[PDB]
């Protein structure tokens, strides 16, 4: 089995002493195929990129979500959340079942307006600035989303949009990525905010789901903790992700003009009244198209992570004993020559005009099986709308010929991608 | 809403008894501009020739597909095949996400083999031509479609290039219709059963459980789709690589350009899968020949829910549109003046093209699930031949278009002199 | 001549050494009365604070306006700008004559719509504040003001409600001054190029001449004027609607009715121009917090020629005064003797105050041109304010003036409980 | 364009069959807004009100002074004097050149002292009244005015305080406004009289600039019969108006206390002597503003008349061809809404306490350009020194609770308006 270079008793380790990780695996993917070792002290884990392969570690009678090294620390204030709990924890299916109507199409039209309220800021924003001003993409889609996921999710309001320096999850993350002193802390900071929030709680919202919610299995509901858990895990997992989303979005749309302005003829066709109902969302197929591919590029949570629940062959030439990890590296996945021909790196949103056409498990921006995204309908659902919304009222320009450059955290952002924005004058 | 002239009781309906229908609704279209109205008795449908209002009518959420009245009459024989079945048939799902896959681009790659097969065979043909012979091109790409589907398709040699000439018998409309059907049926559910595995369609379909309700496609279903394949996708390519070989001829400095491709890219003996796809400009040629000309050159929709098309028509639910291809391929706010020129370059940048401007195969999930499969086959064949011949039109040709379900030049005859460059 | 207590060598000097200078004043006036010496080495001026002496200082004819020591400091940045120039000054004139009439009651109209842009982002603000969540009010007040300016003075967007916080920083004074003047400049000179027509005082600036001298100002001018008219016009402004919020919380029959005629008038979900005219008691409950704090709270004067101040006091030519205007507000033989009450009911009519009385806004040709722009503004956003919310004044602030060259109460805070009525 | 209610062949004109003519074109005007058609047999003129036409129809390289109906008639006894001359006749030019310097600062101290003169017999009659006995206003204003003009402007002396019945002029004017007898009557009286004040004549007047100047640009004196109806013109012109002014003025003070007690203040603060010096009388500020605030609301020759010189478009809208005219209504262009605000009917001199506030030709008591009133220095300094000797030395009751009657000759004065004065004893 191909491994990368090694560092002495390090094994492999220090590959990923850099800021860009999942890029530095990628690029190793590129040299190594479709299944690489690597290894560091005390651990093991293989490398999947191809189709063939992910498929079957997508096979749940086979293998399960792991907990990376990652995700383990995550867990020291993400707790037993749906994100960092083990499918077998008691509290991750109860919450799994409590939290699935939370995202029904009847809550998604709830949250609609919600999501309008902080569109409608972004806007009014940029219709504010003044000649010769520029955007920070990634800074005002984080605005957007961390809001947007704090009203349509617990009633409270961020106010992002009114601040420079925000409201300690970040320092919490980067941490996990004295010390301790501060980790405590942030920790801290966390907990009673939104134990406060719990406690002081009548609303159109994912928390009220969750204080009336009774599991239909088991009959219990979420107790407090988990519930702030929970809490916790919608504004580290659906909110980054969905931020890097647009800002890829928007950056792959300026650097391809026609598939900008297919984006925006659909836009002013579609979006025909001052703010856009739920329905007019769902009619952007073409911003929908955009989005995908936006992801199928550039996944913002760019890995997950498996293990084998038994012994088993992967590929009929790899085996595995129980408890061995499988780690998908999904952007190599979503550049499978294969399966998407030879062009994999244009962008081309078109590859999903007639979605019946992309293979089983060729395309998981959104994970795998019982442990999938449950925040994608919400996530698509707002990122369609704020685009659509963007598309319809600016003409974007990519002022200083922006040269891609990808930050990594727990997700992947364009870091310091800027446009500046020329209002179309329409009413709002 | 402009409507052409009527006759009394009989309405529109006259106008449409003629040997070239699209021909005719095209000059109507010239005359009357982006909209009519056309009158049956019982019936009524507009017919929609600019991007402005197609790209409308072309929005999934507004419209869906509708069986035309040509349609409905070949479901006697294509049966609830993709082709004549409405989009809320189960089946038509089922066979859709069984299909789909398997006409990737990158599905061409287990096709590739079979289709030069088929190209060698027609080359061949050309090769052992004596001296003042020409060559009958609408008649030999015929030959080569029909057999490269039947090859593709289902394992089954039609063995077109060993022979001068019932399906075609039925598309023509009642009681040889009752046998034709009977032939096709037959033939095609004896292969089903004689099927052991090859790198064809039928393989996929008897092995391909669709991923929504579990469910294969049941024999005579599988069956339907068969039948479909080779009334889909033979004539409408054949009818293609006809028109862009006309076009080649009538325009020698582009004809000389696609050669040079040709020769610069088809260095192998045989073409290669990585080398079809680099004949960019052959691509181009036969983009350039489906917006002229596009094959299957109308499609037909139905209103879902009321709604207003361009801020002007209301229409009904259930109310019919007829989306006139050529005409829209002609719209001169999206092409430029010069619509009648052939002009490959236009397709320099295919994504520079405006959404819902260029429509040779039809629109969203009830598009065209064989376009690449097509395409494949098309660069492949017109590569070869510009590789391995010089034509010439001899006779000084006059396009005359035959209308079938499909269109085609009639008459068409070329002689090619042979370049002397070995298979 | 009474005069406080005295330094040595210094003077009285060290008494302005201190972070409230002008409240030091006050105690002083208590202390000796209507009038002392107050002198400094090199200099010498006079100070006044009653009603009997400061009518004769606001005699045109025998008093004109004085650069003090601090806005002769001001004058690096503002220039000859109306209110750091000398009346003398050609520049004084022609700026004057040409800026005056757009500053009417009447031009007020103008600059509505544009008030209102700033005044619902203020309501917004609020609005969307979570429960336990506080107001920083002279923060926001400042938000306000300055955007407001901004935006009616030259339409440009401070954009100050999307961000926590150069100009302050030279207002404070000797080489980082050079940068802060720099950045002013640049930013100023730079809009005026870059300028079509707006609803603004930088177009009546560019359009405007002169009646006299049938001049425009010169662009450099016209900078001066713009960077005046934020040095004038915001902070005055702002720590009027914060000691106007601050008096209000601290009196809640008087809020009671004020809240009253702002639901009685503002009856439309944002003010028309006629109705915030209409805020008669709101207007009187400004007033009143001018009275006790005036936001600018000196002015200075030179005597034109020898002359007699209050039948005791020989004065030279070119001899300086300084109208202490909260002394003068507090004066017992106008106001009668409750006069550290908040008392709105003392404008009931504003016609009934004596003549040279109630300056807050100076005097004569040398006053304040922006009075009504300031009045406006502050009627229509109080009104807002009190339509919109409840106020609570949860930590039972202790009033802590804060002195630059304007007053302001620091760390001023409340509690707001939305209404919930829709703008 | 609009036009008041018709009269068959008369059309307009017995509109103006009334007392109150001026005040009658107020209320069309008010009912018809900025600007209105009237006809007469023979004639058409039209009425206009805002500022915004106003200011056009006073652009002298578009518009002259014509004379009125009035005026013509006027004429036949004022002759070819300043205020009844055409522009372009040779002699308007010459005596306005020679007149100017008779309105000079240095001239208008040269007066001062016999306006005290007429002023101290003004103080005096009111100190000699008996308790109870009151005031009657305009008929005492008229008589300080007629002998101030009469002693000023030609040293000649009409004794007004020492008479009930007056000293003809006054009846030719209402006869313009056996007929025939008493009119030629009337003409030669003033001729007389007047002729005989200047073959009769080393004074301080206006009538000695006359004698000794000449029209810097033609070389030329006026002649003895241009002398005498420039005299006749002093005293139909600048009297009666002064006189109104007063009483308005008066009139509003005693309606208004706050603003009599500002007024009186500045009156006692600033009038320090027993009598007046030039100085003090321009250190008056406020009465100053009392008395524009008075003309204002009450311009005392409340309408001028203009001709188009060209063909000329008014406004943008109304079409003139040359020799239409126009008649600038000035209490309506004073009540414009759109300049002073909507509170025009409340008297508040404080409008004139920062006069670079008030836009160009909005307020037009003193008429236009080149034909606009040249006793406008002179007439309020005697208003500002009376005013300002009145308010020191009494207080004033308004002990009928007057109500107000505007009576109309060529100029405007409230009729029967009566005050009690209590004396403040101060030495004069
Ligand atoms: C485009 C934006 C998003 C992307 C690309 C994304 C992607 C993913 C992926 C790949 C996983 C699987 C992780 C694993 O297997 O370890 C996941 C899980 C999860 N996501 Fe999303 N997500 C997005 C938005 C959201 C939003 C908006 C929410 C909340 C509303 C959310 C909530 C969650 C939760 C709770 C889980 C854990 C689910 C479970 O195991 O029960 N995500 N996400
Ligand atoms: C240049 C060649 C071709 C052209 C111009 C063409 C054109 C079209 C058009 C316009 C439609 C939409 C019809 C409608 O909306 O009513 C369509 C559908 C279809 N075509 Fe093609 N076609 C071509 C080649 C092929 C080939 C090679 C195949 C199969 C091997 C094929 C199979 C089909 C099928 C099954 C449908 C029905 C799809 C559905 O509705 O699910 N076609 N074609
Ligand atoms: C409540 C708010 C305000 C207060 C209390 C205030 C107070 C004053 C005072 C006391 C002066 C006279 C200064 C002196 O004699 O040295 C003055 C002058 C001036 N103010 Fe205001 N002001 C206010 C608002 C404004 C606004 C909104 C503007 C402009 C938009 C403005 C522009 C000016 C200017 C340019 C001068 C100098 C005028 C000249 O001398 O020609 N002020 N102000
Ligand atoms: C407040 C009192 C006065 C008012 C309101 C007043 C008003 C006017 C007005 C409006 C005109 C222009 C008439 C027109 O355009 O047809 C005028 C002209 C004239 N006035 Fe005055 N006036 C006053 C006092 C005086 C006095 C005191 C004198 C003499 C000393 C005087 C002498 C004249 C003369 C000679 C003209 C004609 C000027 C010319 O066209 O050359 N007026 N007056």
């Amino acid at each position: 089995m191909p491994q990368p270079k090694t560092f002495g008793e390090l094994k492999n380790l220090p590959l990923l002493n850099t800021d860009k990780p999942v890029q530095a695996l990628m690029k190793i993917a590129d040299e190594l195929g479709e299944i690489f070792k690597f290894e560091a002290p005390g651990r093991v884990t293989r490398y999947l990129s191809s189709q063939r392969l992910i498929k079957e570690a997508c096979d749940e009678s086979r293998f399960d979500k792991n907990l990376s090294q990652a995700l383990k620390f995550v867990r020291d204030f993400a707790g037993d959340g749906l994100f960092t709990s083990w499918t077998h924890e008691k509290n991750w299916k109860k919450a799994h079942n409590i939290l699935l109507p939370s995202f029904s199409q009847q809550a998604m039209k709830g949250y609609h307006a919600m999501m309008v309220d902080i569109a409608v800021q972004l806007v009014q924003k940029w219709e504010r600035l003044n000649a010769d001003e520029h955007i920070e993409v990634p800074e005002d889609m984080t605005r957007l989303t961390l809001d947007t996921i704090g009203l349509c999710g617990f009633n409270y309001r961020f106010n992002s949009f009114y601040r420079d320096q925000p409201h300690s999850m970040v320092r919490a993350l980067d941490e996990a990525m004295e010390n301790k002193r501060q980790f405590q802390e942030d920790i801290k900071v966390m907990n009673d905010l939104v134990d406060k929030i719990i406690a002081d709680r009548q609303s159109d919202d994912l928390l009220t789901h969750m204080l009336n919610g009774k599991d239909p299995e088991t009959g219990e509901p979420l107790d407090d903790e988990n519930i702030r858990y929970q809490i916790i895990t919608f504004l580290i997992a659906g909110h980054e992700t969905t931020s890097g989303l647009l800002s890829f979005a928007l950056y792959f749309l300026v650097k391809n003009p026609h598939v900008l302005q297919k984006a925006a003829e659909e836009a002013a066709r579609v979006l025909v009244d001052p703010v856009p109902s739920y329905k007019q969302v769902k009619q952007l197929k073409y911003v929908g198209m955009v989005l995908n591919e936006a992801l199928r590029l550039w996944p913002t949570a760019p890995a997950f992570s498996l293990y084998a629940k038994e012994d088993t062959v992967l590929g009929g030439e790899y085996p595995l004993e129980k408890g061995d990890e499988l780690m998908v590296l999904i952007p190599q996945l979503h550049r499978d020559k294969t399966i998407w021909g030879d062009d994999v790196e244009e962008f081309r949103p078109e590859r999903f005009e007639n979605p019946s056409a992309i293979p089983q498990h060729a395309f998981k921006p959104f994970g795998n099986g019982q442990r999938a995204c449950p925040g994608q309908q919400f996530a698509l659902h707002e990122a369609t709308l704020v685009l659509g919304m963007m598309l319809k009222h600016f003409d974007f320009e990519d002022h200083t010929n922006y040269e891609l450059d990808i930050k990594e955290t727990l997700t992947l952002k364009p870091e310091g991608f800027v446009v500046k924005a020329k209002s179309k004058k329409i009413p709002l």
